[PDB]
């Protein structure tokens, strides 16, 4: 009788996490929440999102639940990759600052909580817009118009199923190890720009890619972005935790229903 509560269970990552636990002998309940936490008494809470997060950390502490707060590589300035969990964060934008404030809010209100920083995600989306990787597909698929692709920012596309497996593995290790707490990193091992991802998508579905224009210049509009906020995963790898899907396989599985 192992119980897990997955917040944001309707989202891309939430659905993968909920299903990973459920298919591996866990009684999984998903939220699309203080009453649910008392009635279910979950052993583990996987939070997919600051005042609410900090309040959820208190609720988790009160029932003795292992809380996993999902965070981002955007907490780092991406000037000196790779980034260890012991490295000092320096968020360049509001997204990174909110995630870092979220982490602090959780770790300050729950001493046994874990933070899992992950990079750009993709998976079996219901809508192309659900992922910043999958939203590109129609620009790749249709060659009638030239399409500018970022070839400046270094990313590590990670399958939500990899993040889901790591969440379950971290939760299962914690069950027999109370030292499992603090900050953790998980990421795919393939360094790719949006242009390199578009190229990999084109090749996976045997599509023409000559209409794709790589933009190698630094951004000139919008919020400041980390060039290479690569996460090092030695911490989890030493613990025997991890799963990594090759992008060319993971993106084929994910985008197959949207091929026109
Ligand atoms: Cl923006």
């Amino acid at each position: 009788n192992r119980r897990v509560l997955v917040t944001g269970a309707t989202g891309l990552l939430g659905r993968a996490v909920h299903k990973e636990f459920q298919q591996n002998n866990w009684h999984a309940v998903g939220c699309g929440v203080h009453h649910i936490i008392h009635d279910f008494q979950p052993h583990v809470i996987v939070h997919c999102a600051v005042d609410a997060s900090g309040n959820l950390a208190k609720e988790a502490a009160a029932v003795g639940a292992f809380l996993i707060y999902i965070s981002s590589d955007y907490v780092f300035d991406g000037t000196n990759p790779p980034y260890r969990e012991e490295d000092i964060p320096a968020p360049l934008n509001l997204y990174g600052k909110t995630k870092l404030d979220g982490e602090k809010a959780v770790l300050e209100n729950n001493l046994g909580a874990a933070v899992l920083r992950i990079p750009i995600l993709y998976g079996e989306v219901e809508k192309l817009e659900e992922s910043a990787v999958t939203v590109m597909f129609d620009k790749v698929q249709f060659s009638n118009k030239s399409a500018n692709m970022d070839h400046w920012q270094q990313r590590f596309p990670t399958h939500v199923k990899d993040v889901a497996t790591v969440c379950r593995q971290l939760a299962e290790k914690r069950m027999l190890d109370p030292s499992i707490k603090g900050t953790f990193h998980w990421s795919g091992n393939e360094q790719m720009t949006k242009y390199e991802m578009a190229c990999a998508i084109a090749d996976a579905f045997n599509l023409p890619s000559s209409h794709l224009r790589p933009i190698t210049d630094s951004p000139v509009l919008g919020a400041q972005r980390p060039r290479n906020a690569q996460l090092d995963c030695s911490k989890l790898e030493t613990l025997g935790i991890g799963q990594r899907t090759p992008f060319r396989i993971g993106i084929k599985e994910s985008l197959w229903p949207f091929l026109i």
